[PDB]
């Protein structure tokens, strides 16, 4: 049985990680931006596509690029190392309002140095009215403002950076090469009739990519030319060796198609990086790299042993490291929703592939070998996902759970037994639906054929949403009455608990209308403003069709919202059926009354303890509270049918919309924003976090949690369910109780088809120690919700969140 | 029979008309670019249609207003009198270069005071890359590059300005009011669905159409005030008592639909002045004035004789001068090709209605008092038109030669004969097509239901291409071969005539597809940056459509190109074919050299005095001319049949192309760069214009040039086949010779099916004698082509070439 080492790192990556994660307050680039007004204000005169792809070819023949960490993959993202691009298309008003307070943000620090500071003051005033957001706010309807305002709807990731969460075709890329993609575009121009409206578009799209598709093949060569000249100054022969082997791989894949899995990799990564400096869109993955990259792997060490696996695993190592390189900078209440700072670059490995139309294993040695390089490294990049399926075998879930035991919160789980056939229901191809991959943290697309943000998309607030739908259609927070409703606990004119789930359904009914219509207005400002011009370009069919991703380019196009507070939904909405209803144990206004005063007094206090400990809650296999919560999530799963996402009809198959709880950190925020709520818990605490049992209140073990779990309608939120999970490391000593897990594992997703589960393994005094001693725990990697982050580099907002999960046993 | 009065004119309209025409060097305003350029850079965040929206809304508030020359219909276009406005949305090139060397334009100088000069500097820079114009060069190929800066196709009027060519829906805005179309608007928005793509877009347009319908109201207002303020200070109780009377029209006119004939007459102006606020769109028409104002002269002139019918004289005089107070500025090469500084506002009366289906002819009291108040004013405003068919009588048809006789180029005639059949050939609706209307020139269209430019889209030069067709491609002026070819009379390898046919052939369907490649650049350059807010708004079908004309919004849309040269053409090839193939008097090389030496020395003049009178010529009734110039016509007219313009398939029916000959006075410029032809034409010097007789040709009496002009493929020209026609006013004395004219006019539109006729009567003594001594001529009108001008007015290039015009008797 594989048993792998999961301790032993290279001097030189040692050395190289040790340097990122002492980094804790990196720095802020503004060379992209720089570039970026330069070419813009230069190029007013060209249509919006070209003068982006003139912009992108401008930076990267401009700005500063090195070669550091002795690293055998080579590509920078800024000018400094971990520093943070400006991308001031999408916004400058959380800029222009917090660069003098950048530095002491709790869990989203940097550094701005004061030229840098002068730089940004005489660049973002002329973007003033043209970024995406100014431009969604010169069309949101005034009640759609104020919505966004109270933050019961959000929409700030959409508003303020590029879309990504998707995986570009890196088979099309790895088979073409450069040159190859250069003549698919010139053969496809060759079809434009400048006599036919949509040819005229098309011709300067197809125009946009021939120019961006130069410029990577030159920025490639630009860093073979750097090699060759430290290689010339480098008198250590080893590394002298590696920087021309380093300038002639870049040689080869600037134009062909690679030819060695070294060459594969890195123009893999440089396509991986340069995505990344046209759009800080974030939760851009690499998908079935396992895949795509085995035949390299296969000829370079198991047949011609042209490389040691060894090796391959350091070459990994470098790739995980330049990930963990790439930063991005958000605004001060956009940060706590991304603690952590976070990228979310997914890699996918395991599942099946078809020979001949019947499927198999797809689990090869390089799955293996991905593996067991993130095991060594214990790095928050990649975000390791495996895709489960019933054939896979005992030894390579076993050596899965040896990486569990490494306390960084992977590998995830995805389940080939929902999603294959939920995709072929929705009308993904067979071929596809077999080749799907994980994105950013739980959500799944087709890699390379999706359009962006298969999750992503617009927050709603469940538990507020409640609140209003128990109170005259009142949100408490900020006491606005989007909806009225004669019906609230105040006036104690509920005569059923049905009357209270109509007020429910009716009031999630219009905010999932005003969702739709606020996501109408931003992925069109999207469309029209901030096209990504090498994104489309390696997405199946944009090329063809001559258009972006964002105008209907990609061959599937399905997106899901996140809806929040869903523990906390159900857990409240039981608590009122038992205990006002159907026991009357509790008035109608007399509940209102402790919610209004966040349960105050010892009079209040122990009615809460009533709400708490005296109705069943989600996460022990109770169906009294369980199946409630499905009924009320069933209403919004419902009125997403009757709307379709904007590139419906535009060309790609599907065009609509399914659920999604993949929030991410947004628990914290939003609770933050959510008075009392009727199960118990307190104005402005913490929600639960994905569609977690909320902590403390699963007291019948993880086997209770996936019950309950398993009861939520998985197959309409194709956006994922989030499952967090937390054990002691000595949970897992023993080959028994490893096994226990293994078990648990194929049993939630063969029986209640489950879509995902993550674990962190960690004792409670270990992150107690990190929050006295960082500069002791400073590599110490934390499962969060959907990706891994530092521990260290957490505010302690969001490190208290974590600390209060439930600890379970096996 | 009718004899009308061509003498009277009150004491307020002569000194309001002396006061127009002394204006020389008229003055330029900057009031609406100042206040564009504030809400353009204050409204950066707001979609463009509404941006545009505001920009009209401030300016109208802000803007300078007053009432002058004592004027019964009230409205200024601009801060000082018959003032031109810039428009900088469009372009700034002209007005950079230019703007120091305005005033001594012949034929077009403008004056600019210093602190225009200045205003224009701070404004113009900002707008540098955002013009029309310079988004067109964002996008075309270098090959149409060369083609515009050779002149061999050339669209600077569609670059440079707004498109208008048309006519709005008055009769809707006579009948709904302006509340009225503000309720058309609501009612549209309430099924605006937020969740639906073009919804989302549709609202805008929408928005931005209520905020210009307020705008326009509040504006009406405004001038409602600015009356009772001057009624105070005014001392006269007749004209103070007239501006009580203003008060209080406009304060009806304001808001609800006019009861009154001065009523109805000042809100239609009130849409002419402001359509041409928003837009320098030229050729804005009023269509079928004599027809949608008639119940209204009926009810206050017949039935209950409120007003006298001198009294509505005196109106429309009032409102014809208001036109001829507005204004445009172009650059000094455009200006050329538009001698006289016209606007071609267009007023059409007579033709036939539909009564339950029957057609009627539709000449009614109105129709002479609106033929009578121009003939007595005498001015190039309005371009007036009558719509001839077999059923109008004699009587009408006297007073319409009556008015000729006065000396300014009008009323020119169109043919129902011809338009109705093939406009429903063309699928225009019966109802639709019978109520068609002259707009601009001689173009034709259905008022209120048709996009822009009928006739007006890019010119190709006939002359210059046939010149290339006979010398391997080459086009003589510029070097430039744009199409190669082998065959070319300097290497004399034509084997016979047929061959040079097949050059033509290939050569002009070579500039056909390049001259509508150029438009469909300018047409969505046009479409994406200057929506046409207030004239979509009175278009079927814009609001119901909630888009503009340009994107698709009129229920018609054809448009058609200006081929200019048509009689060098036909009389080159002609020559051509009889000397040098037929009778082999003549030698390809030989001919080939004194072409390229512009026929210079006494044997080369001899050569050329040959080609003129020793063949024969178009406008004599000659078949060996007259049907090859068809043969050579037929082939543009069928590469046309292969292109749709760019509104096919978005909304209206339709949406192709035909051909035209409405060129304006672009014969002269255009001859200016078109070297020797065979046709005995010197180089520089002028083509002929429209598809008239090249001068001095037609020696066989009018009879003989309407056969051939009847010969061209009319059917296939809806675009307009133009025929200018000079007498002395002596050969109209004799009711003898009046009756061989009106004879002769309804054999040329019935049995001959032409297009249009227009008659100048004038002597070559007052022709010259107004060359000599301008300031006794300031009131001369001459008709150009398609449009009367001031003959003081025009440059001397053009005054020679009028002055040049055969003379014909009867």
């Amino acid at each position: 049985m594989t048993t792998l080492n999961l301790n032993t790192l290279s001097e030189r990556i040692k050395a190289h990680k040790m340097a990122l994660v002492h980094i804790v307050k990196p720095p802020v680039c503004t060379e992209r931006a720089q570039h970026y007004t330069e070419m813009y204000q230069q190029h007013m005169d060209k249509p919006i596509p070209v003068r982006r792809a003139l912009a992108l070819a401008h930076h990267l023949a401009q700005r500063t690029i090195w070669i550091k960490h002795d690293e055998l993959i080579v590509g920078n993202q800024a000018s400094e190392v971990r520093a943070a691009p400006i991308f001031p298309e999408y916004t400058v008003s959380w800029i222009e309002k917090e660069i003098d307070d950048l530095a002491d943000r709790p869990g989203a620090g940097f550094a701005v140095s004061e030229e840098n500071k002068r730089v940004l003051h005489e660049i973002c005033p002329w973007w003033r009215g043209q970024t995406v957001q100014d431009r969604c706010y010169g069309m949101f309807t005034d009640e759609q403002k104020s919505l966004l305002e109270t933050g019961i709807i959000k929409a700030e990731g959409n508003m303020t950076s590029g879309d990504a969460h998707l995986a570009v075709n890196f088979p099309l890329v790895l088979e073409k090469g450069l040159d190859g993609l250069r003549a698919k575009v010139a053969e496809r121009r060759s079809r434009i009739n400048l006599t036919v409206l949509d040819d005229l578009h098309g011709d300067q799209f197809l125009k946009a990519i021939d120019i961006v598709l130069e410029a990577v093949s030159l920025h490639i060569e630009r860093f073979a030319a750097l090699a060759r000249e430290m290689a010339a100054t480098e008198s250590r022969v080893s590394r002298r060796d590696e920087l021309l082997a380093i300038a002639e791989n870049c040689d080869a894949i600037a134009h062909e198609p690679p030819k060695t899995f070294w060459q594969a990799l890195q123009l893999c990564y440089f396509i991986q990086l340069i995505l990344q400096i046209e759009s800080n869109g974030h939760s851009v993955s690499f998908a079935r790299m396992d895949q795509y990259l085995y035949p390299y792997y296969r000829r370079d060490v198991e047949l011609n042993q042209s490389l040691d696996r060894e090796h391959v695993i350091e070459l990994l190592h470098s790739c995980w490291l330049k990930l963990l390189e790439v930063n991005k900078i958000r605004s001060g209440s956009h940060s706590k929703a991304s603690a952590g700072s976070p990228l979310y670059q997914n890699v996918t490995i395991g599942g099946q592939k078809l020979v001949n139309g019947e499927p198999m294993d797809a689990v090869n040695p390089l799955s293996y070998a991905i593996l067991e390089s993130c095991g060594r490294l214990r790095s928050t990049q990649p975000n390791l996902s495996v895709r489960y399926h019933a054939g896979m075998s005992n030894d390579f879930l076993d050596a899965c759970v040896q990486v569990i035991r490494c306390g960084f919160g992977m590998p995830a789980f995805n389940n080939d037994e929902i999603v294959i056939p939920e995709f072929i229901k929705l009308g993904v191809e067979k071929e596809d639906a077999y080749d799907y991959a994980a994105i950013g943290c739980i959500e799944t697309a087709v890699g390379g054929k999706w359009g962006y943000r298969c999750t992503g998309m617009s927050f709603i607030n469940f538990a507020r949403v409640m609140l209003a739908a128990l109170e005259g259609g009142r949100d408490a927070t900020s006491g606005k009455v989007f909806l009225p409703q004669e019906k609230a606990l105040s006036a104690g004119n509920f005569g059923n608990f049905d009357e209270v789930m109509t007020a429910w359904d009716t009031q999630i009914r219009y905010y999932t209308r005003k969702s739709i219509e606020i996501e109408y207005v931003v992925d069109t400002m999207l469309e029209e403003n901030v096209h990504d011009i090498l994104c489309s370009a390696l997405v199946d069919d944009c090329i063809e069709r001559a258009k972006s991703i964002k105008q209907g380019g990609a061959k599937y196009d399905w997106v899901s919202g996140l809806q929040v507070g869903i523990a906390n939904l159900g857990n409240s909405l039981a608590a009122v059926k038992k205990l006002v209803f159907e026991q009357g144990v509790i008035g109608q206004q007399q509940l209102a009354a402790a919610l209004a005063d966040d349960f105050d007094g010892l009079t209040h206090e122990q009615l809460r303890q009533r709400l708490i400990n005296g109705a069943p809650k989600y996460g022990n296999d109770d169906d009294s509270v369980d199946m409630l919560l499905t009924r009320a999530y069933q209403t919004y799963i419902d009125e997403l049918k009757q709307y379709h996402n904007p590139r419906y009809g535009r060309g790609p198959i599907g065009g609509n919309y399914y659920a999604g709880t993949s929030s991410i950190s947004a628990n914290v925020p939003f609770g933050a924003a959510t008075m009392a709520t009727p199960d118990g818990r307190k104005a402005h605490t913490p929600l639960a976090e994905g569609a977690s049992p909320a902590s403390g209140t699963d007291h019948l073990g993880p086997t209770a949690v996936i019950g309950s779990v398993g009861k939520l309608p998985t197959e309409a939120i194709l956006g994922g369910v989030l499952l967090n999970q937390k054990l002691n490391p000595s949970t897992l000593e023993n080959d028994s109780d490893r096994q226990k897990l293994m078990v648990l594992l194929r049993t939630f997703f063969e029986v209640h088809k489950g879509w995902h589960i993550q674990y962190n393994i960690v004792s409670r005094e270990t992150l107690l120690d990190a929050k006295k001693h960082p500069d002791q725990y400073r590599d110490l990697v934390v499962r969060v919700a959907g990706y891994s982050a530092f521990f260290t580099a957490l505010s302690p907002d969001a490190q208290d969140d974590i600390i209060a999960r439930t600890e379970h046993t096996l």
